[PDB]
């Protein structure tokens, strides 16, 4: 019996703690023998689980194309995910347009405003003694950030969340496509406004940009809007919700972060290794051999980062959250030419969120009368994390 045969990142067995980690640990064990295996799911595809096998695949851009970055393909109609869905040379030119606003110096500019935002969100319920850390905090922090990056109203998070649900999780394709079509309609109006009244945001930036002398098509612009919205509302919210869930029951990890705030950035990196939401696919475009296995053009390889992140040949004690772990070269943010554009920004965001939360609410736990829930998929993590805590005071 192999766990690869029915491996499916949208349908991962959950264990008693509520997470797929027991399943990930079992798959990791098997990957020591078979680091790449065939899955029967989605009509058949390769599941790449070993650390060095994922490295080999992801560096080999000649045989493995980012046209398969989402598998099954995300619902973005006729639009492509910019950067993430392209290969070089096209990929490099698009990414170059937004490197500056994602650079560490550019994104550090938001730290103090992320800190205020986190404290304001906390104020909303600190007096209540209860709340869903996902919906109340983890979702809202990146949504509000992302709205400001894109020059959108920050109070319309429920609209952006609905768009992201359509792209990734609605299963009736009619609803899926239709709601993505609503994103497109909003995106066009914003582009038209920024065209005439340009601002500081990243959208105005790409709208005014040029490649080889020429403006970006409206479709290219919509692709930029789309992938940026996905990074914030989806990946970051799921990551933070898993972190909040962990901090809720893991009283040992929590007291250490409270006592050693200087360890929080390194801890954020270890939490990324352990709770990294993401997997990505690659479309095989050339016959290629990786380890014992020969892949053919047209096949897809799914890079199961959470398994590689637990590889005993790449990490000592991989099943433990070791907050002082260095160098910690996990694959949660990718590697090589497609390496996460928002890497530094999420590190700031997580450091701020954790810092402020533990500062305001040092004592809290999972609500024993409400359920947690894990969202499965290409972006995976806690979706509901009901917590209780002693009633406290607003800063406002
Ligand atoms: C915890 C949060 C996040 C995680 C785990 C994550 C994960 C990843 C991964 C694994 C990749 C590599 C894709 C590949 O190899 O095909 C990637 C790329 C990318 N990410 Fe992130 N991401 C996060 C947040 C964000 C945010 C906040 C943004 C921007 C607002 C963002 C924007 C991008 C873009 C544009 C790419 C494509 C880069 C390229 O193709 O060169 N991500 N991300
Ligand atoms: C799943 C993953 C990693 O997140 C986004 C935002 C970046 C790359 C891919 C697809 C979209
Ligand atoms: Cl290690």
């Amino acid at each position: 019996t192999s766990l690869f045969t029915t491996a499916d990142h949208y349908h991962t067995p959950l264990g008693p703690d509520g997470t797929p980690h027991a399943f990930f640990e079992a798959l990791r064990d098997e990957a020591e023998t078979t680091p790449i295996g065939w899955s029967e799911a989605y009509g058949g595809h390769w599941v790449v689980a070993g650390y060095k096998e994922i490295q080999a695949v992801i560096q080999n851009t000649k045989a493995f194309s980012n046209k398969g970055v989402t598998f099954p393909r995300f619902e973005t109609g006729e639009f492509e995910l910019m950067m993430a869905g392209q290969d070089d040379p096209v990929h490099k030119k698009y990414r170059q347009l937004v490197a500056k606003p994602f650079s560490p110096e550019a994104t550090d500019l938001f730290t103090e405003q992320l800190r205020q935002s986190t404290n304001d969100l906390i104020d909303a319920r600190i007096e209540l003694g209860e709340g869903d850390a996902a919906t109340w905090l983890a979702n809202e922090i990146p949504a509000r950030l992302t709205a400001i990056l894109l020059g959108l109203p920050p109070e319309d998070g429920d609209t952006y969340r609905r768009w992201v649900w359509a792209i990734t999780h609605v299963e009736n394709p009619e609803e899926g496509a239709e709601i993505f079509a609503e994103l497109v309609a909003h995106a066009r109006t914003l582009i038209a406004e920024r065209r005439t009244n340009p601002g500081n945001d990243i959208m105005s930036r790409v709208i005014m940009s040029k490649i080889d002398g020429e403006s970006l098509s409206e479709d290219d612009l919509i692709g930029f809007f789309t992938i940026l919205l996905l990074g914030g509302i989806d990946n970051t919210a799921r990551f933070l919700s898993s972190v909040f869930w962990r901090l809720a029951w893991d009283i040992e990890l929590r007291r250490r972060l409270i006592a050693h705030p200087e360890l929080i950035p390194n801890a954020v990196d270890e939490l990324l290794r352990f709770y990294g939401p993401a997997m990505v696919g690659r479309l095989v475009t050339q016959e290629v051999t990786v380890g014992d296995i020969t892949m053919k053009p047209g096949q897809t390889a799914m890079l199961w980062f959470p398994i590689a992140s637990r590889d005993r040949s790449a990490f000592d004690s991989p099943d433990n959250i070791v907050i002082e772990r260095t160098p910690n070269r996990h694959l949660s943010l990718g590697h090589g030419i497609h390496r996460c554009l928002g890497a530094h920004l999420i590190r700031v965001e997580a450091r701020v969120a954790i810092t402020e939360f533990l500062k305001r609410i040092p004592e809290f736990s999972l609500d024993p009368n409400k359920e947690c829930e894990w969202l499965m998929g290409q972006v995976a993590g806690m979706l509901h994390v009901p917590i209780i805590f002693p009633k406290g005071k607003r800063l406002s």
